[PDB]
C-alpha cells in the first residue's frame, strides 16, 4: 500500500545545526531557498556565474561557486537541469560531499542515466516536486503545500529518510502529502506528462481555435473560449480538489451538462492512446534520453529555435492580441521569494 | 479584423443608468447567487425571484428580498433571467412578459433562448445578452479583489434607446467591465458557448483520463498517475497561468529545459485529422438545430438521463481514483462559507 507523509508524519529536528546547499536558484531552487529560510533552516546557495548567481544575491543569500557551497553543506539539493547533473557531480560536488552528507536530486532522470550514483559514505535521494516554483512558494507563504514524491536510493547514515522529509516539511510538501515512489517510475511518468499530456491539452485548446476560426467565429472569443476567459484553467485546477466531473454537475447550467455528457468519454480516436504508448516507449527505451542529449547541444540552440517559432503561431498572435484587450486577474510578484 | 472589436473596461461604463432603479435577479444559481451578491455590494437595489426550491431559502439566507418570479418582475427596471434556457420559454410567457414594465430591460445570459425563440423582443421594452465567460464562484471571488472575468454581450431590442448604458451599468456593478466586455451576436454567442461545453471540455477530459488509462495499464502507481494527468493542480495550474501569458510561455517560463525539450518534442504533432473532424461534427450538431433538439428531449423529464450521467461517471476509474487520491493528499483551499453575504 501507499506511504505517504504529512506534518504529522516529519519534523525539522533533523536539521537542527545543519546547512542545506541548495545548488541552482532557478525555478525549484529559488522555492527551496526561500521556503528554507523561512522555516529557519541554515541556507547557502551554490550556483555558476550567471543571472541565477545575482538573483540569489539581490534576495540576500549566502552565494558562492558549486564546489565552495558543497564543502560547507550537510545536505547537497541539486536543482539545475537534468542534462547539467553528470559534470557538476563529477567535478563540484562528489569531490566535496563530506561523509555522513545527504545529496537530493528533484527528478530520477541522472539517477536512471548512472549521471549521479551512490557515493561511499554518503546519502543519497530523490525529493521530486509535482509542481512549478511560484505556487510552491505561494502555498508555503499560505499555509500550504504541493505534493512531492521520495525515493531513498543510497542510506549509509540510516538517518536520509528522516533528513529528506525534515527538507520536504521545511519547503511545505508535507502540508500536502509525500509520497514514496522509485525514481525509475518517477523519471517516465513526470516525462510522460511533458510529452504526451502537456502537449496533447495544448495542441487540443489549438485545434479548437483553429476549428473556431475556420468556421467563422470571432477570434478573440475563439481564444478566450478555449482558455483565454481562464474558464477552462480553473475547471481543471477546481477539478484537482472536487473532481472534473464533479467541476460539470455543480458549476455546469443543465444545458452545459447536457452537451458535456453528450460527447463525455467519446470524443478521442484510438490513435491518441497509440501515441501516448508511443511516448512512453520512447521514455522508457532510452530515445528521448538520447534526443535529450543532442538537445542540449550549443546550450539548447534548437530549443531556443523551436520557443521563438511557437509565440509566432496563430493562437500565441490571438493570445497578445486578447491580453491587451482583456485584464486578467494577477497578483503582486514583486518580492515574492524575499524573507517572510 | 482585429480592430472592429468592440470592447468596454470601467472607462467605458458607469452605475449612474442604475440610479433609482431596481435589478430583480430571476433565479439564485451558479449565475443568479454571483449576480445578486456582486449587485448589492456595488450599492444597486436588487430583488430576487424564484420558484419553490432550495434556491429560495438560500436567497432568504443570504439577506435578498426574494419573492415568485412574477412579484420580482413587477416591481423591477432590469430583469436578468438567470434559470437554465430550456426553462426560459415557460417563465417569459407566464410570468416575464405580462410583468414586465414599460421601458424595462429584459437581459439572459446565454442566446440559446434567442436562437430558439423561446425569449423575444416586447413592444415597449429593451431585450440584451449580457454572457459571463466563466462559473459564479470565480465571478464572485475576482469581484471581491476588484477583478472581473470576460463577458459578451449583444443588444437585441432598444426601445428606450438606453439598453446599450444599462446592460454596461449591470456589467460594471457585477465586475465584467475590470476584465473587457466585448459586442458578439448571440447567435455566435450560443454556437461558441455550446462548442466549449461539447467538444473543448469533454475533450480536455477524455485525453487526461486517456492519460491515466495508459499509465495504469503500464503499471504506474494509480494515485501518482491521477496526481500527474491533473490530481496535482499543476495541468490546472500551466492552463490558468496559461490564460494570463500564453500556453508555450507558460511552458518557457516554468518548465525545466527536460521538460521544455519533451514539450517541444510533441507539441503541434499529438493528435490526428480524426480530432478536429469530430470539432466540426459537434459544431455541425449546434448549428443545425440536432443538440438543440437533443437538449429539449434531456430536459422533457426534469433531466432523468443526465442523473444517470451524473452518477455513472462517478464510477469511472478516473473518478475512484480521484477520491483515493483526494483522501490522502491535502489540496490547498480558500474557506467558502459565506462568500455570498453582504460585504
Ligand atoms: N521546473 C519545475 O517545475 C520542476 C519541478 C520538479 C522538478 N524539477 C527538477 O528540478 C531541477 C531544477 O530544474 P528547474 O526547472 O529549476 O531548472 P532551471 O532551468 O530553472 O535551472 C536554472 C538553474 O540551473 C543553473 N544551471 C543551468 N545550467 C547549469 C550548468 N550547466 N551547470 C550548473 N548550473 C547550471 C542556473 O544557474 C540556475 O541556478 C531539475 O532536476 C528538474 O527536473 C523541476
Ligand atoms: N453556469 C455558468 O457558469 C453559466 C455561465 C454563463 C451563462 N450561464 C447561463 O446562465 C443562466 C443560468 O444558468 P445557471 O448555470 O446559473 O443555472 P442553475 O442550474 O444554477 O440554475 C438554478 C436556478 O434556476 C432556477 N430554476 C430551475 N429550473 C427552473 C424552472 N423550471 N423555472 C424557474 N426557475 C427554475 C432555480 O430555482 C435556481 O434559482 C442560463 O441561461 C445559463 O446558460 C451559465
Ligand atoms: C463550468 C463550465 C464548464 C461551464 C460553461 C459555462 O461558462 C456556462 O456557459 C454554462 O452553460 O454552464
Ligand atoms: C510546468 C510543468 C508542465 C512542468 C513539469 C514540472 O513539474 C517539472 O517536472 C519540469 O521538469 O519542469
Ligand atoms: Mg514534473
Ligand atoms: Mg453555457
Ligand atoms: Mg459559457
Ligand atoms: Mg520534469
Ligand atoms: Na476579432
Amino acid at each position: 500500500n501507499d506511504l505517504i507523509y504529512q506534518d504529522e508524519h516529519a519534523s525539522l529536528q533533523p536539521l537542527e545545526g545543519r546547512t542545506v546547499a541548495v545548488i541552482g536558484y532557478g525555478i525549484q531552487g529559488r522555492a527551496f531557498a526561500a521556503n528554507l529560510r523561512d522555516s529557519g533552516v541554515a541556507v547557502r546557495v551554490g550556483n555558476i556565474d550567471d543571472r541565477y548567481f545575482e538573483l540569489a544575491r539581490a534576495e540576500g543569500h549566502r552565494v558562492t561557486n558549486i564546489a565552495e557551497a558543497v564543502a560547507h553543506a550537510d545536505i547537497v539539493l541539486l536543482l539545475i537541469p537534468d542534462e547539467a547533473h553528470g559534470a557538476v557531480f563529477d567535478v563540484d560536488i562528489a569531490p566535496n560531499l563530506r561523509d555522513g552528507a545527504l545529496l537530493c536530486v528533484a527528478h530520477g532522470h541522472s539517477l536512471v542515466q548512472g549521471d549521479v550514483r551512490p557515493l561511499p559514505g554518503r546519502d543519497l535521494a530523490m525529493l521530486a516536486p509535482r509542481m512549478y516554483g511560484d505556487p510552491i512558494r505561494r502555498y508555503y507563504l499560505a499555509g500550504q503545500g504541493a505534493p512531492a514524491y521520495f525515493d531513498i536510493v543510497a542510506d549509509h547514515t540510516g538517518r536520509a529518510r528522516d533528513r529528506v522529509l525534515a527538507i520536504a516539511r521545511a519547503v511545505g510538501f508535507t502540508r500536502a502529502g509525500v509520497m514514496a515512489l522509485g525514481y525509475r517510475q518517477e523519471t517516465f511518468l513526470d516525462l510522460f506528462q511533458e510529452q504526451f499530456l502537456a502537449p496533447a491539452l495544448v495542441d487540443l485548446v489549438e485545434t479548437g481555435f483553429q476549428v473556431l476560426v475556420e468556421r467563422g467565429f470571432n477570434p478573440k472569443a475563439a481564444l478566450l473560449e478555449v482558455y483565454g476567459s481562464g474558464q477552462m484553467g480553473k475547471m481543471m485546477l477546481d477539478g484537482a480538489d472536487i473532481g472534473l466531473d464533479e467541476v460539470v454537475a455543480l458549476q455546469g447550467s443543465p444545458t452545459c451538462q447536457v452537451g458535456y455528457h453528450r460527447w463525455r468519454g467519446r470524443t478521442l480516436p484510438t490513435a491518441v492512446r497509440e501515441l501516448a504508448a508511443r511516448v512512453l516507449d520512447q521514455i522508457e527505451g532510452g530515445d528521448f534520453s538520447a534526443y535529450l542529449k543532442e538537445q542540449a547541444s550549443n546550450d539548447y540552440a534548437s530549443l531556443d529555435d523551436a520557443r521563438r517559432a511557437a509565440l509566432k503561431r496563430p493562437l500565441n498572435v490571438a493570445h497578445a492580441q486578447v491580453r491587451a484587450a482583456f485584464r486578467f486577474p494577477t497578483e503582486a510578484a514583486g518580492g515574492l521569494y524575499q524573507a517572510a
